[PDB]
């Protein structure tokens, strides 16, 4: 796994240490999408809301799958490309996310379903690209996913299947060109 791949997981892990010392409310004041007029030009919050996972099952699974599929993507195809999904997918779950239910919400799992399509797309359309979901995790993945469905481990799913849109729509375009 690459830069962007580590940094990642090192924030999510802080991140969620410091929410369990200090409560998630007063970390939420520091990296949720704004949820104040004046807070609306702290830019970095339409992304930092990505960083604080509820619980340890969210936490561990997202960050599995960002291991794997991010570092997957950084390792074949540059931190670029990962910094571009992750950024891109991370907005505009985001965006979907707030516009529904608020700005009190969190987490990778909308970037984890764009890096789920776009490693799936990207390697059924373009094996040559060394990228691929393999057999056994598509298992895994489509658990995860009706898993999350079905608020087992609430309400986000409009958001998800942004993410996943983006993901999709990515490696689409980038099978096209390569
Ligand atoms: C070195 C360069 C660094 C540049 C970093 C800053 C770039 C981002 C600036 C902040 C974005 C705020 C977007 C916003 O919060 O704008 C919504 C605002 C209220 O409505 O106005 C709007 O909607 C306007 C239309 C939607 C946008
Ligand atoms: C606060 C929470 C923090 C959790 C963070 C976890 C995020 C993922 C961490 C994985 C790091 C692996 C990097 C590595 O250093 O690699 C380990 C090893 C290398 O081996 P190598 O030297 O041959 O390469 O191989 C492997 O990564 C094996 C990878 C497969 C791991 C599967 C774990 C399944 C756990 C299921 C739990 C379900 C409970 C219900
Ligand atoms: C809560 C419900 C949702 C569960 C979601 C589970 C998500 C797990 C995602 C893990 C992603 C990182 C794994 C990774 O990046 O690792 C890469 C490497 C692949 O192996 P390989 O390419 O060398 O070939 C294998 C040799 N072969 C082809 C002959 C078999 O190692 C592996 O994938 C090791 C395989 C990891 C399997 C872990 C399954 C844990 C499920 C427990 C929960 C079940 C619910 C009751
Ligand atoms: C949006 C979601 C990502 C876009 C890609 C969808 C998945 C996909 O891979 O779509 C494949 C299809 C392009 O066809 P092709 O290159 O597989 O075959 C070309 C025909 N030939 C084999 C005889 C040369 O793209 C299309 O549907 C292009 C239109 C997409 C509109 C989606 C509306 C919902």
């Amino acid at each position: 796994a690459g830069p962007v791949t580590w940094v990642m997981m090192i924030a999510c892990v802080v991140v969620f240490i410091a929410m369990q010392i200090l409560g998630d409310q007063e970390v939420m004041l520091w990296l949720a999408w704004p949820f104040d007029p004046t807070l609306k030009f702290e830019f970095w919050r339409y992304f930092t809301h990505a960083l604080m996972h509820f619980s340890l099952m969210h936490i561990l699974f997202n960050l599995l799958w960002w291991w794997y599929l991010g570092g997957a993507v950084e390792k074949r195809l540059g931190s670029g490309k990962l910094i571009v999904i992750t950024l891109i997918s991370a907005l505009l779950s985001g965006y979907v996310q707030q516009k529904f239910s608020g700005p009190w919400f969190g987490g990778l799992t909308g970037v984890v379903y764009a890096l789920m399509g776009y490693v799936w797309l990207r390697g059924e359309r373009d094996p040559q690209s060394g990228i691929y979901l393999q057999r056994g995790l598509i298992i895994f993945a489509l658990i995860w996913i009706v898993a999350g469905w079905f608020d087992l481990f609430s309400m986000a799913n409009g958001a998800h299947i942004a993410g996943l849109a983006v993901g999709l729509a990515m490696a689409f375009v980038d099978s096209l060109n390569a």
